[PDB]
């Protein structure tokens, strides 16, 4: 079997990457472990960047997101009985931002994959990756049995933060940076009209809340929950009960709850390797580095990634600059660390600390006083949150 | 002995405050547990904000500042090789700094209360306070041996952070915040030119350095050092070569060193204690709160509480509005909050921390690129550096 860009994963980040070059008569085939079943029942995130919705419209996967998603152009924080909107639109210069699950996004170029018949192989086993330093690397995998290889000039893993792809590379050319939060956080999806038309971020000393949404019917919202905790200790009466008691009154008052559609326990971590690269091979999302949801950063990093790979690969196919591949880390890695920057400043104003002291305490309620209520610190908040400009390459 | 308002300290506060009471009529005496030589033998601050300008010239002390003082439109951080310069007048909207040392400014209000005649009491051992919350309070001290009593209308606490007045308030009235960092600065003045017309606060490696004047012929610099150093284990010499192991080539290639004229070590903290006030005891300056000098807010926040007091008590002496003081500690501590804020984040950003792991030092790395580089982030720092506007009372 042979290709051009062969790309371990359909997650977000394979398949965008793979409907890029598609479009571009760039070949690629993409390997996926688990069936599309699996794929299409991760709820997860729901804010896109302009510069994602950009990205989904060059791949020609974007008719159903503008039909669907909603544009927001403020986000709220509470805090200390108070709330705060952000004019996002008028802070950032006029950039927005689309809420619009990450299923649908996953469905849409899934959908748009197989009408163009691009090459996907699902439940592909135990992939390993070969040669990566030499002129031909291969992939070998298998399918139903039987060992099949897999010949190509480049491999872009985007196959997630348990990926196969990053494992691969000699742990000596890495260099890794992290920091795990004492937290996680537990999320909720329901049939069920959003308590508000924007966004709501709420810092409340029991923990963090947010109160999000996927459509005029459908909502999600989120608890700061400790690392002990088990899903099935959580009832839906036990999540509604204790998401009014964080949210301010007014806002709790005229809440629809409902029986959960899912609900699930994430833990809050950041993580970067560098470089994000490796011979031919190439890593793009969460297989490079992972952020707190508290910013909405992780499928919008991925997508730089992907835009920033995409480019540079045209680059070297249609141009002959192979060359500028080597550009791809540093060029990826100075979005990736300012966007690990905000959510971290995100992550720590809004969420309770549990081994603080009091001067702490009053520096976090402080931050958010300051941010909040100056317009030099309000325009950093949105600037950050639209989403920094992606950089051209060169 | 009986006065309106005793004033405990003769530091910039105590000073500051005496002058402006009794420019507007309103007796009052200051006890100084020092000598005049002493209080002047004292080097410390040299930046003062835009308000604290005002406040010397509202005091009519202010000849020899209008002639000696530095304005400065920016101020510059060095990290990473690289030197960036922030426009503090341009992004704060046309406010300044004025470089006029501490000193000078002590001298300045020691000469203009001499003029005026007004009482202050050096060497004023023993110095307590009684009955606070009764309608005569009164301060006993001792001059020579003898105890004299010193009736009043009000007790201003300007005795510093290691003062009575603070000590005299029943323990279990006040709230404390506080913060010790592991580090502290290692002062130098020398009679030689400054090596820049602006500051340079520099983030190396080796620890934090700061390049600071007083003068066109006379400097003053800093460099961060642990918390076991002693001041006779640096000698000029050493002090020289690690300032110029910090700063950028093009910086220490033009340094013009010399001997010391004064050298010391400070260590850095944070102290906030809620309320400022008992009864009729008003704390103002470092007897209420404390600030790492990297904001070079400490003098800065003792003329904010000080502008607050007077214009309180005058209201209290001159229309009988004596109930207004009640909100004396509201009004300053909205304030002081903010300046501490800020004093913490040009701490952490700018000096190197001992337990450091590598995600932190990239995040330090990055925040500076973020707020350097962005016009919104540039403004935070320049209209918090400036000073942020002080409330007009009621
Ligand atoms: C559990 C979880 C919860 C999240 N929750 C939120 C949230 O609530 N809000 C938010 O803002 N962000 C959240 N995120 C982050 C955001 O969803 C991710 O940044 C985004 O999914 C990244 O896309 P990706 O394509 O890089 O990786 P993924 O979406 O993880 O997809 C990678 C794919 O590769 C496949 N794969 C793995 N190993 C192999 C292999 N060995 N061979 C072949 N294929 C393989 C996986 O099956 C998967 O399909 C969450 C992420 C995770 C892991
Ligand atoms: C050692 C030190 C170094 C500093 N270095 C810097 C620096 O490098 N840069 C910078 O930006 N800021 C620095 N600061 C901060 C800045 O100088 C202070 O915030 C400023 O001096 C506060 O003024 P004040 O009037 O409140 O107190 P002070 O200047 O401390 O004066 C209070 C006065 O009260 C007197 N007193 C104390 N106890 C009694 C008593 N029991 N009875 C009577 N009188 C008493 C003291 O003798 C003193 O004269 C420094 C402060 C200190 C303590
Ligand atoms: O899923 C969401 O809708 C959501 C919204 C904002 C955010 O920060 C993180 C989230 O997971
Ligand atoms: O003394 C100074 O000149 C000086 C300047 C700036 C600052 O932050 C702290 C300082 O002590």
């Amino acid at each position: 079997m042979k290709t051009q860009v062969a790309i371990i994963g359909a997650g977000p980040s394979g398949l965008l990457l793979g409907q890029l070059l598609h479009k571009a008569g760039i070949d690629n085939v993409i390997l996926e472990r688990q069936t599309p079943d699996y794929v299409l029942g991760r709820i997860r995130a729901g804010v896109l960047e302009q510069g994602m919705v950009d990205l989904l419209r060059e791949a020609g996967v974007d008719r159903r997101m503008a039909r669907d998603g909603l544009v927001h152009e403020g986000v709220e924080i509470a805090f200390a009985g108070q709330r705060r909107r952000i004019d996002l639109k008028r802070l950032s210069g006029g950039k927005t931002v689309t809420v619009y699950g990450q299923t649908e996004v996953t469905r849409d170029l899934m959908e748009a994959r197989e009408a163009c018949g691009a090459t996907t192989v699902y439940q592909a086993a135990e992939v390993r990756l070969h040669d990566l330093q030499g002129e031909r690397p291969y992939v070998t995998f298998e399918r139903d049995g039987e060992r099949l290889r897999l010949d190509c000039d480049y491999i872009a893993g985007c196959d997630g933060f348990h990926g196969i792809s990053r494992q691969s590379i000699p742990a000596e050319r890495l260099k890794v940076f992290e920091r795990v939060y004492p937290f996680g956080w537990l999320g909720l999806l329901a049939d069920t009209p959003p308590v508000s038309h924007e966004l709501i971020y709420a810092n409340h000393p029991r923990g963090f809340a947010l109160c999000s949404q996927r459509s005029a019917t459908r909502s999600r919202y989120y608890v700061q929950v400790p690392l002990s905790e088990k899903v099935e200790d959580w009832s839906d009466e036990r999540f509604w009960t204790e998401l009014k008691a964080r949210l301010p009154s007014e806002v709790a008052e005229k809440l629809v709850t409902g029986p959960s559609l899912e609900k699930s326990i994430a833990p809050l971590r950041s993580f970067v390797v560098e470089p994000m690269q490796h011979g031919r091979l190439f890593l793009a999302g969460d297989a490079a580095h992972i952020v707190p949801p508290t910013g909405a950063k992780g499928l919008n990093l991925a997508a730089s990634d992907v835009s920033t790979l995409y480019r540079l690969l045209l680059k070297a196919y249609r141009e002959g600059r192979g060359e500028l591949l080597e550009r791809y880390s540093a060029i990826c890695l100075r979005r990736i660390w300012k966007a690990e920057r905000f959510s971290w400043w995100m992550t720590s104003v809004l969420h309770r600390f549990p081994d603080t002291d009091a001067f702490s305490q009053r520096i976090q309620q402080t931050e958010l006083e300051y941010y909040l209520g100056s317009e030099a610190g309000l325009a950093t908040i949105a600037e950050n949150y639209v989403g920094l400009p992606y950089e051209e390459i060169e």
